[PDB]
């Protein structure tokens, strides 16, 4: 609150005043006695734990509200669970949101966060690796480190091909291989600054 | 015998007055009619089984006796056990045994067991793998291939280096991977003609 009011204080304008604050298109809109101030996003010092978020759209909700890939006077309105499904019943609901503006803001503060996250590391800040549950598989080591764990394939039995690869990104991650007592392969000793991209990185090899 | 009777024939001795027969270097030698003869083992046909033996110096025996290796008029002597330790209490026994006499004997017969392996598996005749049973780990699959398991290592940790390796061995010889529920490396479908090499590489990698 102060930080913003000493912003306004900077252009001249009373918070007291003002009628409605806005965000729109990476600007802050002011609207006092009359006309709208136009205020840039990089002007203004935002919560400093707002650099360390990844949940732009707020993706576990019932339902998600926000401005974004709609009409101006309308809502957007992304229903994720049943609960969220009633408010059909409430607004006349219509199609048409502009879906890539959307995920437009979502990379935008994944790539806000990443660059918060390698200076914490490179500066020797710390880190809480809160997104690793994001995952699963994914465990806790006694010394802090993480441990993945590849679900285990039926029966035990993997090609070469695939057992090559999965060696290919532990080394990659310097990570070490044990092999569970249901057949899987487990990756220990992953930086939980690694933790994600190795994740994916297995995903994406199915 | 009948094959020795008539090959004697050839060289006409009748063997009924055959005092005593030897195989020293390379050659039956026969006594008879206090006369030496010299027959090339070459030139005699063995019993067929003998071309599908290994074992030249019945290495499993409480105590192995032979000529190779000694001066003549004494025995060889391999004492293999505490029972076959009671002949130092019959026989005054001395040291300095040929040891690479009996070795090379050791390796001539695994080569001619070895080319007649490969003569059945070239012309399809029938082989029975029965020193598949020399190795720890072999099991025998329901269709006439083996398994290879690998003993497994303290934990299930292995390294990224000896994985490779298995895996490497294991596709030289079309081998198929199954992680056992003890956390070891367990190859499925090897032939019965490759079982011994193959572990030999195994053992070679420690
Ligand atoms: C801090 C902030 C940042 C936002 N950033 C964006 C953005 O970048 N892009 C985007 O599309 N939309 C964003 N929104 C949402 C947008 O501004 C509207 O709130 C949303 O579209 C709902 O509009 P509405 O007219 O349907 O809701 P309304 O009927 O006006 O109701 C608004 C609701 O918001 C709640 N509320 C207001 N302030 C806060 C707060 N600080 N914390 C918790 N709840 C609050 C009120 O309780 C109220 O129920 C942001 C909202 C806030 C509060």
């Amino acid at each position: 609150y102060d930080e913003l009011k000493e912003t306004l204080a900077k252009y001249n304008i009373n918070m007291d005043d003002v009628e409605k604050f806005d965000i729109k298109k990476g600007k802050l809109l002011v609207y006092v006695n009359g006309e709208e101030h136009k205020i840039p996003l990089k002007e203004i010092e935002l919560s400093a734990g707002c650099k360390m978020c990844r949940d732009f759209d707020a993706e576990m909700a019932d339902v998600s509200v926000g401005c974004v890939g709609s009409p101006d006077g309308y809502s957007t309105v992304i229903i994720r669970t049943e609960k969220g499904e009633e408010i059909k019943n409430a607004i006349e609901l219509k199609e048409g949101v502009n879906l890539e503006a959307i995920e437009k803001l979502r990379d935008l503060k994944l790539n806000r966060f990443k660059k918060e996250v390698e200076r914490r590391k490179a500066e020797d800040e710390k880190v809480s690796f809160y997104w690793t549950a994001d995952y699963g598989g994914v465990g806790k080591r006694a010394d802090g480190t993480y441990f993945i764990r590849i679900r285990a394939k039926p029966a035990g039995w993997y090609s070469i091909d695939e057992a090559r690869e999965i060696l290919e990104i532990a080394e990659k991650y310097d990570g070490k291989i044990k092999m569970t007592n249901r057949g899987a392969f487990e990756i220990h000793g992953i930086s939980g600054f690694d933790v994600e991209a190795m994740v994916l990185e297995l995903m994406e090899k199915g």
